[PDB]
């Protein structure tokens, strides 16, 4: 067993795969170890003043999903993540299907561990 | 060709770009077609008791700008507007600059709720 080279297949359809793109987004997701996830959970929340950020169980690892106040290039959300994150796999990408990504993160095979707004988000709150 | 994805780059600075927020505001702006813009001018005026609302010529399309006496979630405004043409609804952070820009070439006003605007 090596480390994931990308997010689980189930989610791939809701994410952008141009991690080098110059496009900017406000929704992001990170695939990394449990311990790092929990740490990036507090860090990212502060760093980008997230409007929402959730941590999810994902096959022995974790997935952070978060919404930002401003727009950024997946490029800079990755540099920051990596910075404080050696010796640990870390996969970062922008989300195109915001609601779909999160909602899927609340259902099997996934499940929430914690989230900035207990209660979670509903589809109509999104302004894609 | 696909419909627009954002407001004209020349205005992005004055706007809020969260696709998810619990922040409420009293100034919004909609980027859609000329016909939809017209419908909405009246509809939006009534629905949110705007204190001021203006509709400007963008290029092929139109941009609607208004201020509210009370605050709402951009999402709530958007949900209302959506109910087939493209439509982009967003909060405005720098209200004056935003309305000012919409009154200069390229842009111009078609109709506003206050003679002279701002």
């Amino acid at each position: 067993v090596e480390d994931p080279k990308d997010f689980p297949s189930e989610l791939l359809s809701f994410l952008s795969h141009a991690v080098f793109s110059n496009r900017t987004l406000a929704c992001f997701a990170i695939y990394t170890t449990k311990e790092k996830a929990a740490l990036l959970y507090k860090k990212i929340m502060e760093k980008y003043s997230v409007t929402f950020i959730s941590r999810h169980n994902s096959y022995n690892h974790n997935i952070l999903f978060f919404l930002t106040p401003h727009r950024h290039r997946v490029s800079a959300i990755n540099n920051y993540a990596q910075k404080l994150c050696t010796f640990s796999f870390l996969i970062c990408k922008g989300v195109n299907k915001e609601y779909l990504m999160y909602s899927a993160l609340t259902r099997d095979p996934f499940s929430v561990i914690e989230e900035s707004l207990p209660g979670g988000l509903k589809e109509h709150d999104f302004n894609p």
